[PDB]
């Protein structure tokens, strides 16, 4: 929407989970320097009364916050002239039937703004409509169905008069997909498959683009064996980007169907694809696989950073992207050409490279290390050692990227896995995985499950490398005064230069940040804030109480020493400066 760029140009706000259309990021607001954010303090907080894991920001319009927390989703309205106080809160009613059909906790990734709405998409698959200024509903809509194991945790992207949003449910057989819907009414407008037939694809066969060729026609279908790409997952949870000049919106889907890799042959297309479709009628310009055939739950739903760099000393329309599988794509984000392709994870070792010689007959497939494939060990065979986990070297946190140092600040994992698949039957509202995992730090390094990292897309680089002792599952933010936030999951938030990488700053929150650190200005005065509550994968073990080193998918066992760092949590911190 226009109200949506007005937003963005105004540093002051927050109007989307991303901060720009482009997911840099990175927010102009330098009153909170690298010279001076070791003076900050916490300016108040305010607790949302919900347990479990709080991923996303709170939104800032005008001198209005809104804070949304995990299932079942409430969204609350601050006066932050009115010291805070509450002054509408929508609390939705939903199954609690649809929280054992969530893959990996109840969490829910944030709210969005346009056109004097707060857009909430609930964990039930409800797009829901809210008045920004009383939180009256404007319209109710249901994407999907969680009787069938369709969940959703994304945010949603308004652009123009649409609303785009996602769906959940790679982990229960679900044909998933993204969905276009009115601004004004909600009339669902135009809905793309990841997987099926071309027209439920909307893709062109001689225009839509892979690799610089035209995909042709059933490109999906056939590289599907019979009707299992009905129950064929390519979700759809990441985030959303959108560049207005070139009229397109980006994402990735995620992973094929179930973890059994032997009753799934093919490449399984479009699962781990970057999309990149008209908002407003949905058909793909092009589109690039990633991880073809997937046989680690690499879900390529992270992040599309939209950049304006000079590449081979010519100024090109970028896409940096930061998958599970531990490689960093850089594209063209016009052409869908990939440029660049390194692991941004040294102990990566499910493959040796990614092909990018333009006539290798491999061009833009993974060469997967046959010792690290589950399909090649085979079914009910334990392969040992594969890193990254199916965490991947990076999850739902989004990385940041700063326009000045030209280098992207990505909270990485670094933690391994053991993978057994065995052959399971689809029945629908019931698991669709197929798959016992363990996870453990790397062999290598020093112990610690997660870094913190500067990357140069442009030549496939990491410029300098924090560690962490848990992973690194906050969102990150960097600011004009060259600084980077990001959250700890033993509750930490610690500021870090923009260029050298030195810690700056360092709080403890009352718990594990899960959540995207963002920064917001009132009465011209800079604050950052923060949601904190473990949870997600990482946090399943204290979320979901699990106590077996195997139950939550194996990430149960896999964070067992967080709880002496943290508890469950639900709390919003403000940071600033001493006037
Ligand atoms: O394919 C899917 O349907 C889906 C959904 C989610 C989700 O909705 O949160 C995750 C995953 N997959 C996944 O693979 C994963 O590792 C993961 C981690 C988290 C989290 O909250 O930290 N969600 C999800
Ligand atoms: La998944």
């Amino acid at each position: 929407n226009e109200s949506v760029l007005k937003g963005v140009a105004n540093p002051a706000e927050q109007v989307l989970q991303t901060v720009d259309y482009a997911n840099t990021r990175y927010s102009k607001l330098d009153q909170i320097n690298a010279s001076n954010v070791k003076n900050l303090q916490v300016a108040w907080t305010f607790s949302t009364g919900v347990l479990r894991g709080h991923e996303g920001s709170p939104l800032v319009v005008g001198n209005i916050m809104y804070v949304h927390t995990p299932f079942p989703n409430i969204v609350y309205a601050l006066d932050l002239d009115q010291g805070a106080k509450i002054v509408w809160k929508y609390e939705p009613k939903q199954d609690p039937s649809v929280i054992p059909v969530m893959c990996c906790d109840t969490v829910n990734r944030g709210l969005a703004y346009a056109d004097g709405a707060i857009l909430l998409h609930q964990a039930d698959t409800t797009l829901v409509s809210l008045d920004a200024k009383s939180g009256k509903v404007n319209w109710s809509v249901k994407n999907g169905d969680p009787s069938k194991g369709e969940t959703n945790t994304a945010t949603v992207l308004p652009v123009k008069d649409k609303v785009i949003v996602g769906i959940s449910g790679g982990e229960f057989g679900v044909q998933c997909h993204v969905t276009a819907y009115d601004l004004k009414s909600g009339k669902k407008v135009w809905r793309g498959y990841s997987i099926g037939p071309d027209d439920q694809l909307i893709v062109d066969p001689e225009k839509t683009t892979s690799l610089g060729k035209p995909i042709g026609k059933d490109s999906s279908l056939k590289t599907w064996e019979g009707d299992q790409w009905k129950t064929g997952g390519g979700c759809t949870w990441g985030w959303f980007s959108y560049d207005p000049k070139l009229d397109l919106m980006y994402y990735g889907s995620g992973n094929p169907s179930t973890w059994n890799p032997k009753q799934r042959p093919g490449d399984n297309k479009w699962s781990m694809t970057i999309w990149a479709r008209n908002p407003d009628t949905g058909m793909a310009k092009w589109v690039y696989q990633m991880t073809p055939h997937d046989e680690w739950d690499f879900d390529g739903i992270n992040e599309m950073i939209l950049t304006d760099q000079k590449f081979d000393g010519k100024d090109r329309p970028l896409l940096t992207h930061f998958d599970r599988n531990g490689f960093g794509y850089t594209l063209d984000r016009a052409t869908g050409e990939v440029l660049v392709a390194e692991k941004f994870d040294p102990v990566v070792n499910w493959a040796t490279k990614v092909d990018l010689d333009k006539g290798s007959k491999t061009y833009g497939r993974p060469l997967v290390v046959s010792k690290y494939s589950t399909e090649q060990n085979g079914e009910d065979v334990n392969s040992k050692g594969i890193c990254p986990a199916a965490l991947g070297t990076k999850d739902q946190q989004p990385a940041a990227f700063s326009p000045k140092t030209g280098l992207f600040y990505v909270p990485t994992n670094h933690v391994c896995m053991d993978y057994e698949p065995f052959r399971v039957t689809y029945t629908p509202g019931q698991p669709y995985v197929g798959a016992t995992l363990s996870m453990y730090p790397a062999p290598g390094s020093h112990g610690g499950m997660g870094n913190f990292i500067a990357w140069d897309n442009l030549q496939g680089k990491i410029k300098w490398s924090n560690p962490e002792q848990f992973s690194a599952w906050g969102g990150a933010l960097a600011t004009a005064g060259d600084v980077v936030f990001y959250g700890t999951l033993e509750g930490f938030l610690k500021a870090v230069d923009s260029k050298t990488g030195k810690e700056l700053y360092k709080f403890k929150t009352p718990s594990g940040i899960i959540g995207n650190v963002m920064t917001y200005e009132h009465k011209g005065k800079q604050h950052v804030a923060v949601l904190s509550g473990v949870g997600g994968w990482a946090g399943i073990g204290l979320a979901a109480g699990l106590t077996d080193p195997n139950a939550g998918l194996g990430a149960v066992g896999g964070y067992a020493a967080l709880s002496s760092y943290t508890n469950l949590g639900g709390q919003l911190t403000v940071f600033s400066l001493p006037n």
